[PDB]
């Protein structure tokens, strides 16, 4: 079997992307935000607090005649952005793209925090890291690529994000229409639970490609690119005016600036992320500063191939005995 559905940015600046996911029977189609770094299918739902509900679309498993409340499970989930969720599961029937599993566990939101009832377009989250992660207790639950894995053609999924336009996720299949050249594979280490890779070094702009070993993860739910802070300042002393800056949390730049490119290696081969990929706008309604794509990792602890890198690249998450991540130009 395989699945195709589009994924599609939130905003005007690719804040994060939703792809529709249907649930139940009948179908309830959730917008949900694919994340590669995280490996929770939760949603806004009927028992979500109603004052933490503000335009979303809800899921109602009241609804659902293939819908079975699972006994004693909750989850609870904290983010890397500072946002939460939690609440009790249901197992169900979830589709994405004509792909189907049956008894996915569906975690239904009974608290969401500030952030998440603030984003009216994102009715939940489909995790795609390693099930190890997974919130569910006492009982953890399987990730939706995961229950599908043993269903599909070839056990892989691809992500194809557009930069301000409509892109693909695919799962069991590769599409070798959808990249140029080759894909190059890498070693993953799932250790933390995340699709862990070592990108072989970097370049800015039209500069000299610098060999080092940076260790990040590939994860479509994080908007930017987080990385060491040597190689940060490195990007932004091309850019005339650009700063960190402490009270906004990050490099701004004038939004005047016209910024390079930036390179990351995947073993020989380069992907380059083009400069207008990295201007997140203005830092704040009319403010003539703007928000860089490319941030230190260095409060985090960890660094990032947020939706900024691998939006200029076809990405194959390849879920086979040993995973790897593949990296093709497009
Ligand atoms: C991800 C994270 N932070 C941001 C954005 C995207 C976009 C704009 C912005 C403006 C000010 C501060 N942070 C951000």
């Amino acid at each position: 079997s395989t699945g195709s559905a589009t994924t599609t940015p939130i905003d005007s600046l690719d804040d994060a992307y939703i792809t529709p996911v249907q649930i139940g029977t009948p179908a309830q189609t959730l917008n949900l935000d694919f994340d590669t770094g995280s490996s929770d299918l939760w949603v806004f739902s009927s028992e979500t607090t109603a004052s933490e509900v503000d335009g979303q679309t809800i899921y109602t498993p009241s609804k659902s005649t293939t819908a079975k409340l699972l006994s004693g499970a909750t989850w609870s989930i904290s983010y890397g952005d500072g946002s939460s969720s939690s609440g009790d599961v249901y197992t169900d029937t979830v589709s994405v793209g004509g792909l189907t599993v049956t008894g996915q566990a569906v975690e239904s939101a009974k608290k969401v925090s500030s952030s998440f009832t603030e984003d009216s377009t994102i009715d939940g989250l489909l995790g795609l890291a390693f099930s190890t992660l997974n919130t569910v207790s006492p009982t953890q639950q399987k990730t939706f690529f995961d229950n599908a894995k043993a269903s599909l053609d070839s056990p892989v999924f691809t992500a194809d994000l557009g930069y301000h336009a409509p892109g693909t996720y695919n799962f069991g299949f590769i599409d070798t229409t959808a990249y140029t050249g080759s894909i190059t594979y890498t070693a993953v280490s799932t250790k933390q639970g995340f699709w862990e890779w070592t990108s072989t070094g970097y370049a800015v702009g039209s500069g000299t490609f610098k060999s080092t070993s940076i260790d990040g993860i590939a994860d479509t739910g994080t908007t930017l690119l987080y990385l060491p802070a040597t190689v940060v300042s490195a990007y932004w002393a091309q850019v005339s005016g650009a700063k960190s800056s402490s009270s906004v949390g990050g490099y701004v730049f004038p939004c005047s600036a016209t910024l390079p490119s930036f390179t990351f290696g995947v073993g020989s081969a380069r992907i380059v992320i083009p400069g207008d990929y990295i201007d997140f706008g203005p830092i704040s309604t009319g403010s003539s500063s703007c928000f860089g794509g490319i941030q230190s990792s260095a409060g985090i602890g960890i660094n990032i191939f947020g939706d900024v890198a691998l939006k200029a690249a076809f990405v194959v998450f390849n879920g086979a005995t040993t995973p790897t991540l593949g990296f093709a130009s497009k």
